[PDB]
């Protein structure tokens, strides 16, 4: 039997984290199972510690994790978590790798205010992916959480909001399959990066795989591929059989500059319209919904 915390029995791994995997646990006291993230301390870098305090500045909002305790112990830097339900790419595994329209559109919403909300408290995310998404448990299993603060990072300055400067020779900072045009670039990520990392996340969704996915080969020619054939796939190409309003949100965020700030407002009334247009019931009955977590 294994405790951290004096508190907290570590149970078995249910997940990876950007620096350091995710464990099962049961809080003693409460009778309550938690997740917990382990880094180990003779990794190169620590970084728990800091994604820690970046959680801390993000609680409160709709649809983030709630820290339990934080500390290091021994060989292992420590952070308890509430337990959340199944990521977006569980789920979409279980759905057989489709969502129908109406579940991308109820996801949509919500994924744009969780990225909207990191921006607001002065921080990018920079790996917005499926694996970073979770659904909720119990009440709030409906609710959508982004997860993982390991590559986030400040953008503009906390007094005066003064954006960070432009600059390039940036190396790669996220998943290349979901990472933005300007992030193959070497461009430095800003606001309009993880919209955009969000719309390649919904088309992923839509189609089941996207096209820059499944490329074969140094140091390395697999993420030049993927950047060639992002880069180069017309968005009407990419968007072909789902509605105008995805290569619209597409177009969108590539055309923002470096340092707007995005009309997320208009990103997400474009989608709900579609989702009324289509006359969906906004129900929250999504493809999942025979699963009761
Ligand atoms: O990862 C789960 N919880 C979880 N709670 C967290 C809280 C904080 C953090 C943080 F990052 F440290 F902040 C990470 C967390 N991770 C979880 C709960 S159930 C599950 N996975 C399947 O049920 C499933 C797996 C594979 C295929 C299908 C799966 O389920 C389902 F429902 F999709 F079919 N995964
Ligand atoms: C909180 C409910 C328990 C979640 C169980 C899902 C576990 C499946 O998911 C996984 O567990 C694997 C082994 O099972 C690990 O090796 C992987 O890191 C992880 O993807
Ligand atoms: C309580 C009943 C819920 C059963 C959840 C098990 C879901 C298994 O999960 C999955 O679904 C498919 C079948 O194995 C595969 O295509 C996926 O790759 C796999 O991850």
């Amino acid at each position: 039997e294994l405790r951290v915390g004096n508190r907290y029995r570590l149970g078995n791994k249910i997940g990876s984290g950007s620096f350091g995997d995710i464990y099962l646990g049961t809080d003693i006291a409460a009778g309550e199972e938690v997740a917990i993230k382990l880094e180990c301390v003779k990794t190169k870098h620590p970084q728990l510690h800091i994604e820690s305090k970046i959680y801390k500045m993000m609680q409160g909002g709709v649809g983030i994790p709630t820290i339990r305790w934080c500390g290091a112990e021994g060989d292992y830097n420590v952070m308890v978590m509430e337990l959340l339900g199944p990521s977006l790419e569980d789920l979409f595994n279980f759905c057989s790798r489709k969502f129908s329209l109406k579940t991308v559109l109820l996801l949509a919403d919500q994924m744009i205010s969780r990225i909207e909300y990191i921006h607001s408290k002065n921080f990018i995310h920079r790996d917005v992916k499926p694996d970073n998404f979770l659904m909720g448990l119990g009440k709030k299993g409906n609710l959508v959480y982004i997860i993982d603060f390991g590559l986030a990072k400040k953008y503009r300055d906390a007094r005066t909001h003064q954006h960070i400067p432009y600059r390039e020779n940036k190396n790669l900072t996220g998943t290349a399959r979901y990472a933005s045009i300007n992030t193959h670039l070497g461009i430095e990520q800003s606001r309009r990066d993880d919209l955009e990392s969000l719309g390649y996340v919904l088309m992923y969704f839509n189609l089941g795989s996207l096209p820059w996915q499944g490329l074969k080969a140094t140091k390395r020619q697999k993420y030049e591929r993927i950047s060639e054939k992002k880069m180069s796939t017309p968005i009407e190409v990419l968007c072909k059989g789902y509605p105008s309003e995805f290569a619209t949100y597409l177009n969108f965020c590539r055309s923002l500059r470096f340092d707007d700030k995005p009309d997320y407002s208009y990103l997400r009334q474009l989608f709900r319209n579609l989702f009324h247009r289509q006359g969906f019931s906004y129900d929250y009955v999504f493809d999942w919904n025979m699963l009761k977590f």
